[PDB]
């Protein structure tokens, strides 16, 4: 299920940063960056396997990923944010 909608503007900036280069296709700090994502839990919704690629969002002095990412969907404006490790996703509304 998705945990509603939030608004770009009260996401970490880095979640724009993500967003600025999805939409310049790149390049991205992490090569699993733009992987498919399966959507394994079935968490959202069901698509078939290609429709949904993650993208890091990089935490602020984390040598690793850490566990923020945005997943988006192929649909437009259809993107996921996760700040919990893929436990739950918003919708990012990029309008505010």
């Amino acid at each position: 299920d998705v945990s509603g909608t939030v608004c770009l503007s009260a996401l970490p900036p880095e979640a724009t940063d993500t967003l600025n280069l999805i939409a310049s296709d790149g390049p991205f700090p992490y090569s699993q960056d733009g992987v498919v994502f399966q959507n394994r839990e079935s968490v959202l919704p069901t698509q078939s396997y290609g429709y949904y690629h993650e993208y890091t969002v990089i935490t602020p002095g984390a040598r690793t990923r850490g566990t923020r990412r945005i997943i988006t969907g192929e649909a437009t404006q259809e993107d996921y944010w996760t700040g919990d490790h893929y436990a739950t996703f918003s919708l990012i509304d990029q309008t505010c």
